[PDB]
Protein backbone atom coordinates (compact mmCIF):
# COMPACT_ATOMS: atom_id res chain seq x y z
CA UNK A 1 0.00 0.00 0.00
CA UNK A 2 1.31 3.57 -0.52
CA UNK A 3 -0.73 6.44 0.91
CA UNK A 4 -0.49 10.56 0.97
CA UNK A 5 1.18 12.43 3.82
CA UNK A 6 0.39 15.45 5.35
CA UNK A 7 0.22 17.47 1.91
CA UNK A 8 -0.61 14.87 -0.79
CA UNK A 9 1.14 15.98 -3.60
CA UNK A 10 4.09 13.44 -1.37
CA UNK A 11 3.14 9.78 -0.18
CA UNK A 12 4.98 7.04 1.51
CA UNK A 13 4.84 2.79 1.14
CA UNK A 14 3.13 1.81 3.87
CA UNK A 15 5.26 -0.73 6.13
CA UNK A 16 4.29 -4.55 7.11
CA UNK A 17 0.66 -4.70 9.14
CA UNK A 18 -0.78 -1.16 7.74
CA UNK A 19 -3.08 -1.88 5.12
CA UNK A 20 -5.06 1.48 5.53
CA UNK A 21 -4.34 4.92 4.51
CA UNK A 22 -6.08 7.65 7.07
CA UNK A 23 -7.15 11.38 7.23
CA UNK A 24 -7.80 12.60 10.23
CA UNK A 25 -9.98 15.75 10.82
CA UNK A 26 -10.35 18.09 13.92
CA UNK A 27 -14.19 18.22 14.23
CA UNK A 28 -15.45 17.81 11.00
CA UNK A 29 -14.55 16.23 7.25
CA UNK A 30 -14.97 19.53 5.58
CA UNK A 31 -11.82 20.61 6.90
CA UNK A 32 -7.59 20.34 5.68
CA UNK A 33 -6.95 17.14 6.84
CA UNK A 34 -4.57 17.49 10.54
CA UNK A 35 -2.49 14.42 10.11
CA UNK A 36 -2.56 11.83 7.15
CA UNK A 37 -0.58 8.24 6.46
CA UNK A 38 -0.97 4.36 6.47
CA UNK A 39 -2.58 2.65 9.92
CA UNK A 40 -3.12 -1.06 10.96
CA UNK A 41 -6.93 -0.36 12.06
CA UNK A 42 -9.17 2.63 11.34
CA UNK A 43 -9.76 4.42 14.67
CA UNK A 44 -13.63 5.74 16.09
CA UNK A 45 -14.92 8.78 15.51
CA UNK A 46 -14.78 10.31 18.80
CA UNK A 47 -16.71 13.93 19.40
CA UNK A 48 -13.75 16.26 18.23
CA UNK A 49 -11.40 13.51 16.06
CA UNK A 50 -13.06 12.28 12.81
CA UNK A 51 -11.14 9.53 11.10
CA UNK A 52 -11.38 8.55 6.83
CA UNK A 53 -9.78 5.31 6.10
CA UNK A 54 -9.90 3.61 2.16
CA UNK A 55 -7.91 0.95 1.22
CA UNK A 56 -6.27 1.66 -2.15
CA UNK A 57 -3.34 3.53 -3.09
CA UNK A 58 -3.11 7.23 -2.35
CA UNK A 59 -7.32 6.89 -1.40
CA UNK A 60 -6.23 9.30 1.48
Amino acid sequence: LKCNKLIPLAYKTCPAGKNLCYKMFMVSNKTVPVKRGCIDVCPKNSLLVKYVCCNTDRCN
